[PDB]
């Protein structure tokens, strides 16, 4: 009765919260960036159908900063410096390619930082801090990313007590995710999607809410 596993990075797995309700977080498709909770669809005794879409594969934080660079530049010194920084950025885009390889399989530690990397859209979970959430507007939002930004940065953070920084993250633990740079934990709201029945928003916000990790 004392077995169990560590969460690696690179291992696919679902979430299953437990705040203003209970259900595994999931997506509305390929297109949509909204990220919810349906209650209804299943719990870990009886898994929701289309289970392959809740899915996300644990990746490590990436470098963003060059890319964000670049962005904001959008005169021949001008056109030259655009370049120069658009060429820092593809090679940042190819560090982090060469860098997270290196990592793979790696214990993934409390008080550590990852991206969840949605495998259906192969899009990052996000959240912007400079922008409210659609349905809760006190909280920030959450979205899916293709390239994903410093957003998509996460704490895994303890949420029982007998697991403290440093320690490895175990399978089946009940973890606290709190993004770097919004400073507030992943929620599970109780607010309901007016074109999606029984589908409730995931935001970003002073809570309460657990996300059990689970293998696949």
């Amino acid at each position: 009765n004392e077995m169990s596993s560590f969460l690696h990075i690179g291992d696919i797995v679902s979430l299953y919260a437990e705040g203003s309700v209970n259900g595994f977080i999931s997506t509305l498709g390929l297109v949509d960036d909204r990220c919810v909770v349906e209650p209804a669809a299943g719990d870990l005794d009886n898994p929701p159908k289309k289970f392959r879409d809740c899915l996300f594969k644990v990746c490590p934080m990436n470098r963003y900063s060059a890319q964000k660079q670049y962005w904001k530049a959008k005169k021949i010194a001008d056109v030259v410096l655009l370049q120069k920084l658009q060429h820092a950025a593809q090679m940042e885009q190819k560090q982090n390619d060469t860098e997270n390889k290196k990592v793979h399989g790696d214990v993934v530690k409390y008080g550590s930082v990852i991206q969840l990397l949605h495998m259906k859209s192969n899009k990052y979970l996000t959240v912007n801090k400079r922008l409210p959430a659609l349905l809760e507007k006190n909280a920030m939002r959450v979205t899916l990313d293709a390239t994903g930004n410093e957003g998509s940065w996460l704490f895994i953070q303890p949420f029982w007590k007998l697991r403290s920084n440093g320690d490895n993250v175990v399978v089946g633990d009940k973890v606290i995710l709190n993004p770097v740079n919004a400073g507030q934990p992943l929620h599970a709201s109780n607010y309901e999607l007016s074109d999606n029945a029984g589908c409730k928003e995931v935001n970003s916000v002073n809570c309460n809410t657990s996300w059990k990790i689970n293998l696949f």
